[PDB]
């Protein structure tokens, strides 16, 4: 059956690396060496604040702390606090509880603790309900630190936002850790996924990875191992039928080890993701038979972006100490690396102009997935509509002050001809406010989108927008472009019977025992499809598309050639007015 | 009297075959083969929560899952715990009667405990209340996962919503079943009425099945044997009179087995439907006296429906995997047929246009009857305007945002005539935008109605629908059909007197003992009717209908006959006015 384990080695959260040095130099340190601690006469605190998706790390660093100094040193204990626990409506009873457990903690000398929900803990102080939420908080306020030197034990604390709480909890000299837990993208996924499936012992290929890492985007540690359950069972039911209705029952053979990519794949169909269980966020790859009608200006899309915004992220300081200077004493010569890479910026915005139905609002989920690990988001109005407790400008107000408070960070809106009709200027002079507000020396990026084409339009962008490069125009794609994407359908008219399963067999499978356990008009139709379709729409040719896909799936089986092109004709024809 | 049972063979809820799969490769399999668990090293969780209509697989999926379980194996305990009832003021007194369940939960090895209400168990953790919303929440967090390796113990959830709570409670990795019940419309309602009515002596004809299960939609297992004892009861006083003031008692003969489908059908005169108790939905068939008036674009209107979408649904992978196929290693034939039937499609939409009182707003509802199974909801303002808590905007990003959380679904609109005078350009832009916010390639359906004919139209529908078979316009019926449609009464004046009950005598039943315990010119009234009847509207023929009606009403009572032409001819006389 089923089973949890205590020891972790960093093999379902492994990869956060300089979050590991930082937590090691805060909890190994003052037992490690206990003398430095006098030569400088030093504080330091201890505690952290995760905050980020839950699951990616809150579970999952939870073990990686108590597996960390577990398997660090000997001996130590751990404890683990989840949310209220130890609580009454008295105060002087919840809190005999909280302080017998404090002075139980103090009694046990090696000892952390893990404290999760600290909202539910410690919700923010108001005097406008009963007096127990002032009462509980300031008691954990002198019972953690302030009146009580704790001495030797160490206070884990975890949610999924910074500030769900009043700042009063994060005391500056506490508490002066938070981790934010970035949902590792690609590489970290790769790595992540592949500490997970080597516990198996069917190797697993290494060209489905990235493959499937790239596939599997807003996951944590503990669902990439329910597709790796999923997975299993797939193969689990896959390899054997007779799994049902037994009340004599069965044994097996062990030797039930066979594993499929169509496993996988049958999971990505039964799958559902975790950010993608109450969000909509436009992660789309672009289409790999529109690739060759957007690669060409799309490679522009990532050049031009490469140019007027550089997406070099920081390194690790571990291998930057590693290496050495000659020169430590020069401000000046810190403050030529701080201009360095920093003061080469000015205000990232883009725009992007043409017309309706030319490949408009794929390319933009598509560069937002050309490149990931920076923090976006946009300001879709379902997503400013989308309270009304609060002003509307309040939550612009807010929404700019959070993606203030992050890295250098990306910002995007669609739509903007049919957006500024939608809100009244109120909103209207509220942003272009804080399109100012803000300095030039930042890095944050102001995609825009607009489905009209250019020299049309309200000048409001053109006075934000005066740069000659900070706009681009759209055009229609060229015939051979054209004819790249008819392409392979225009070999799929030739290969029906065996090639495809229009005139494929499918048989049967018996069941196991299980023992008891007690051509030459194609260049006619060439110039059918092509110059007399004269430069089209890309949404048309979605339409024409999708209707030789229904013509080539009813005449799916036919030997003999050259006898089923009448359909196709006669439906451009159609298609012609 | 009365009795409930214990013993359930999927009788009142059967039908959800995959389901029954589903949950049975998670609660079988961990103890039935205990090996594979360490083969793979492998989690995979437990724990359903239904979402859909309540005791249509509610308390019935209840007792199918313990009486599915019972009949699986020996030995196997059952528990039920239906919302809050182990409560408390207190955190600390509702909880300790929590985990002293919980631990005699674990205590007994196998066992399965039902959680219903859990909106009651648990609801959505605010700390602007007391903060026992957020103690229980997170002790149930703690207390059934997270901390607490429950071991071989399974946990139950049932709602009417899948989200009526907040997404914390369903963590991926512990909760990854969830149960839609798509209450079944007519084939599985046939197979659950006669599940049901083989519980009888008299086996029941199966003219009346489909029948009878065609005509009762939006009823669950409970209220159908509602209709079962409704039926018997009117069997019950149908056969016997003597029912009524008994003091000295009365005895009974055995024999009172009579079944009547009258007793049914005044059975659905004195019904109600559960989802009809507050509802109003267009689930109406098209009049069969209407069918020579609209059968003949009705075709057209199926067929066309079936080639602008494909209504084509899943197959059962059970029997898809009895099937084999030799090739398994090639995403490429994996990507073909995920290509196939999911790339023939554009954007499913459909408009009506014609003129007012000629088959308008009843076609729509028939066309809802034709095919279900599919997932449906339709814009009427009055189901928008029906709150005002919240912006109606922000309804319509809601709206658009669950019909984003189905199946492929249906979306439609009366009354476009009348509609977009009623809503701001706020909500029209809003909607334009929601229009295009989603894809080509997923398939939700845009049937579109207009009680105003074609080519004098505000374009904004053009705009949206410029395709040439995005819409049908209406025409006048023919003559044939007219004549076709008054045939019946038209021949109805001819059999008054025997063969309707104008001149019927309805005589007198007595009570049993029940013994004591201690011509000619109907051609030119044919020439009335027609052409001078110059292809009118069909409402006028209603009016119409219904005078003759009246006068055959009147007149009912007649001998020696062509002696009652002369009131409906006045009446027509009158009636072309």
């Amino acid at each position: 059956p089923l089973g949890v384990d205590s020891s972790l080695s960093f093999e379902s959260v492994g990869g956060l690396d300089n979050y590991i040095n930082q937590l090691k130099e805060m909890v190994m340190l003052p037992l490690l060496y206990p003398e430095i601690f006098q030569r400088f006469n030093m504080q330091p605190p201890r505690g952290v604040l995760f905050h980020g998706p839950p699951g990616t790390g809150k579970t999952l660093m939870a073990r990686a702390l108590a597996a960390a100094c577990s398997s660090e040193n000997k001996k130590v204990s751990f404890y683990m606090r989840k949310g209220a626990d130890c609580l009454s409506k008295w105060v002087g009873e919840a809190e005999r509880q909280l302080r017998l457990l404090f002075e139980e903690a103090k009694s046990t000398q090696p000892s952390i603790i893990f404290f999760d929900e600290i909202d539910g803990l410690a919700p923010v102080r108001s005097s406008k309900q009963e007096q127990i939420h002032a009462s509980i908080v300031s008691t954990l306020l002198a019972l953690m630190d302030g009146m009580e030197s704790r001495g030797q034990v160490i206070i884990i604390g975890a949610t999924n936002r910074p500030d769900a709480v009043d700042p009063a909890l994060r005391r500056p000299g506490r508490f002066d850790r938070e981790f934010y837990f970035p949902l590792p993208d690609r590489d970290a996924r790769k790595k992540i996924i592949e500490i997970h499936t080597r516990n198996w012992d069917p190797p697993v290929p290494e060209w489905l990875c990235s493959m499937l890492a790239e596939k599997s985007k807003g996951y944590g540690g503990a669902d990439l191992r329910a597709l790796c359950t999923e997975a299993a069972l797939n193969s689990i039911k896959r390899t054997y039928p007779q799994l049902y209705r037994s009340t004599k029952r069965l044994q097996i053979d062990p030797k039930t080890i066979k594993v499929k990519v169509k496993d996988f794949v049958m999971s990505m169909k039964r799958m559902i993701p975790s950010s993608e269980r109450s969000s909509i966020s436009p992660s789309k790859p672009l289409s790999p038979e529109l690739k060759p009608l957007l690669n060409e200006a799309f490679q522009d899309i990532e050049k031009t972006l490469q140019k007027l915004m550089p997406v070099a992220s920081k390194l690790n300081p571990l291998e930057e100490v590693m290496y050495d200077d000659p020169k430590e004493n020069d401000f000046e010569y810190q403050q030529r690396l701080e201009t360095f890479e920093t003061l080469r910026i000015y205000k990232p915005r883009f725009l992007i102009c043409g017309r309706k139905g030319l490949g408009q609002t794929a390319l933009g989920p598509a560069i937002l997935q050309q490149y990931e690990g920076v923090h976006v988001q946009s300001f879709d109005m379902s997503t400013l509509l989308q309270d009304s407790t609060q002003s509307i400008e309040t939550s612009i107000i807010h929404l700019f002050l959070e993606v203030r408070r992050h890295t250098p960070s990306i910002i995007y809106i669609p739509d903007i001809d049919n957006w500024l009709n939608v809100l009244p200027l109120t909103a209207i002079t509220t942003f272009s406010s804080m399109l100012e507000r803000l300095d030039f020396s930042d890095q944050i990026l102001f995609l825009a989108l607009s489905s009209s084409p250019l020299s049309e339009l309200h000048p409001q962008l053109r006075e934000w927008f005066s740069s000659k490069q900070s706009v681009y125009s759209l055009q229609y794609p060229t015939r051979d472009s054209i004819i790249a994407f008819f392409q392979p359908i225009l070999e799929l008219i030739k290969a029906s019977p065996t090639e495809l399963p229009g005139g494929i067999p499918r048989k049967r499978r018996v069941l196991p025992e299980l023992p008891l356990a007690p051509e030459d008009r194609l260049t006619p139709l060439k110039q059918l499809l092509i110059d007399s379709t004269t430069g089209f729409t890309v949404d048309q040719l979605l339409h024409l598309h999708s209707f030789l896909y229904q013509i080539i799936w009813n005449t799916k089986s036919e030997w003999n050639r050259n006898s089923v092109v009448d359909e196709c004709e006669r439906a451009v024809k159609e298609f012609m007015i």
